[PDB]
């Protein structure tokens, strides 16, 4: 019925990274291709990108792009990528079993990037391939001119450098289904000394060295753990993967699942702090969670696919529609990311266009329109631009199928001090049930109700199509704000963004 929560300025957690309102597009199904890039479509520019889709991008403002995997990595040949169009190979995908016209190489989409107001965080294939051809990408990218490759980007159209600031050691490698599967040690070595290179080119450069594919691999958090041991010197970051289902049909359990996610982080954390010690270090590895989002949908379909086949140019893989309890759980997940603002400083939402995501195009085709998980992200991404406050919050407990005392309210406050802004992140879960948030906020002196942002829904299962769009913001609400003691009513399944001023 009640929830009280305290919040309090002087009681920081971190100052918010805004690349952790990061994503991903892989070259996988109609990511790409029949996505973002669509040379004949009359929706398109000159460089023949989707007009209306870089808007959707800049709607959520996603400062940071990881490129171009993701499985896809591991056998890529980047320079297969650029050059006259003319003499691009087309290569066999084995991550996707696709066929890749390697039309879309890194130019094509550096260009891309700056339309939609982002940074690529570019990935290294160390599936097939090692150190030396990282060190010529990085110098494509990433040096002035006057050598092999930095004048070898110029001659192919790009005058001024990409200048990547981050990137990705190759992609997860644990994992049976992966072209170029590494043991922790394999795996360790070739990334500290891929990772000891690059930075003898470019310096100013970070990078992020690969952690387990998921939590549930046995040689999690060893992997972690054993890269580190190797890498720690030359890295900046360690990745997590997390992906989220609801075969099991289960609303409440479902919901519950951002604990586990909390619960991962924390492995995540103490493994780094535990090498750290190990090293003697004055340096934090810190976290880069460049794949997280719910994932379950298009597994049957999927299937069917290859099956048949295939290769398959831009086959639709991987393409969930999304229902209204994914877009709290994305929510969940987000407020999860949040809390955990002093270490988590990269996030991706896996991934951008089509592929397991908040922007899809329909076919050929199309198109064009917001999934219900669009939303929690575009909220958590313009008002999530400050200081994470601890969450000092006394919520009501449910217990689930699966998961036992798991918080009915989970909220977190972050203030912009620019701004003069308090913002409240808050959900719940449940059902059955809606309950009134009581918000002590101490300090704010003068500060008065800007506005009550909503996301809520009758069906839970209802989805969005490109005929609309049952889930958008509403701006309604209920509280409510006297002295400083600010009580809110949340509704039955509900995602609340509650803004003060």
């Amino acid at each position: 019925k009640k929830a009280r929560m305290t919040v309090d300025k002087d009681y920081k957690i971190a100052e918010i990274d805004k690349r952790i309102y990061g994503s991903f597009v892989e070259h996988l199904g109609r990511a790409v291709y029949d996505g973002l890039y669509q040379p004949g479509n009359s929706k398109s520019d000159e460089d023949g990108f989707r007009k209306d889709v870089i808007e959707l991008v800049k709607e959520l403002n996603v400062p940071i792009i990881r490129y171009p995997g993701g499985n896809f990595v591991s056998n890529y040949f980047w320079e297969d990528g650029v050059g006259p169009v003319e003499d691009r190979p087309r290569r066999l995908d084995l991550a996707w079993k696709s066929i890749e016209p390697n039309q879309v190489g890194i130019n094509e989409f550096a260009k891309w990037c700056k339309k939609v107001n982002a940074e690529i965080m570019m990935a290294v294939n160390l599936g097939t391939r090692g150190i030396s051809d990282a060190c010529n990408l990085l110098e494509y990218c990433n040096h002035p001119g006057g050598s092999k490759y930095s004048d070898m980007r110029i001659k192919h159209g790009v005058k001024e450098p990409h200048n990547i600031k981050v990137w990705c050691l190759g992609n997860a490698m644990d994992g049976p289904w992966q072209v170029g599967h590494k043991t922790m040690d394999e795996y360790g070595r070739i990334a500290e000394e891929t990772a000891r290179a690059m930075k003898m080119i470019d310096p100013s450069i970070e990078l992020v060295a690969c952690g387990s594919s998921s939590k549930d691999m046995p040689t999690f958090p060893q992997w972690e753990a054993t890269v580190l041991d190797y890498a720690y010197d030359y890295v900046d970051y360690i990745s997590l993967h997390q992906y989220y289902g609801n075969k099991e049909n289960d609303t409440a359990d479902f919901l519950a699942k951002s604990d586990d996610l909390d619960d991962f982080i924390r492995s995540v954390i103490a493994t780094c702090d535990y090498i750290k010690a190990k090293k003697r270090s004055k340096k934090d590895i810190y976290l880069s969670f460049d794949e997280w989002n719910v994932w379950y949908h298009s597994n049957n379909e999927d299937a069917n696919i290859m099956q048949n086949e295939p290769w398959r140019i831009a086959p639709p893989l991987l393409e969930d529609i999304y229902t209204f309890e994914d877009a709290l759980l994305v929510g969940l997940m987000l407020i999860t990311l949040m809390k955990h603002a002093d270490r988590i400083k990269i996030a991706c939402l896996a991934q951008l266009i089509n592929v397991i995501a908040p922007i899809v195009t329909e076919r050929n085709g199309g198109a064009a329109w917001r999934q219900t998980i669009f939303y929690p992200f575009m909220h958590a991404s313009k008002y999530g631009r400050g200081i994470v406050l601890q969450p000092v919050i006394n919520s009501p407990l449910h217990d689930t199928s699966k998961h036992e005392d798991v918080t009915d309210i989970e909220s977190v406050a972050i203030y912009n001090e620019e701004k003069e802004e308090v913002t409240i992140f808050a959900v719940n879960r449940n059902i059955h049930e809606d309950i009134v948030l009581v918000s002590d906020v101490r300090g704010m002196k003068d500060y008065r109700l800007l506005e009550h942002i909503v996301l809520e829904h009758q069906d839970l299962k209802i989805r969005n199509s490109v005929n609309g769009e049952e889930v958008y913001p509403k701006n309604s609400d209920k509280s409510s704000f006297d002295d400083g003691i600010l009580t809110s009513m949340l509704r039955r399944a509900s995602w609340n963004v509650i803004r003060i001023g």
